[PDB]
């Protein structure tokens, strides 16, 4: 209830360092210099520690007289983003068995064919097609096969 800002100052002064863009409801950061206040979050050097102020909500520092920051996540934009959580989806996705359609991944990530080869290459090391062949590899060889 009422985003306000953390329980001291260097408990605050984490999240700014951090930069945390699900800090939606940390604390909007007023500076004097140039008299702007940035949502909860934001990660711009912008403010030394002196010259900042800490405000709850950005409805709070503008009030006092402020110029609103954007770019630092104020609300509703990032879906996810993060290529190791994506792929990790994909893997998890992908727990057919019957030969799916490359580019429909593709689709889903709303990328090329390149990017998700290359992520899938760059987590997971081996290809899809990999992945059926080793346990089909893995029950022949297990029997001294080869
Ligand atoms: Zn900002």
């Amino acid at each position: 209830m009422k985003k306000a800002t953390c329980l001291t100052d260097d408990q605050r002064w984490q999240s700014v360092l951090a930069r945390d863009p699900n800090a939606d409801g940390e604390f909007v950061f007023a500076v004097r210099t140039t008299g702007i206040f940035c949502r909860p979050s934001c990660r711009a050097r912008h403010a030394l520690r002196e010259n900042v102020s800490f405000y709850a909500n950005a409805s709070e520092a503008l009030a006092a007289g402020f110029r609103p920051c954007k770019r630092c996540q104020p609300e509703k934009a990032n879906a996810q983003q993060h290529r190791l959580d994506k792929i990790t989806h994909a893997c998890r996705l992908l727990e057919q068995e019957t030969p799916v359609t490359l580019e429909a991944l593709a689709d889903q990530v709303a990328m090329s064919p390149f990017h998700l080869h290359r992520l899938f290459k760059a987590t997971t090391g081996m290809t899809p097609k990999a992945w059926q062949q080793a346990w089909r590899a893995r029950r022949l060889r297990e029997s001294l096969a080869k």
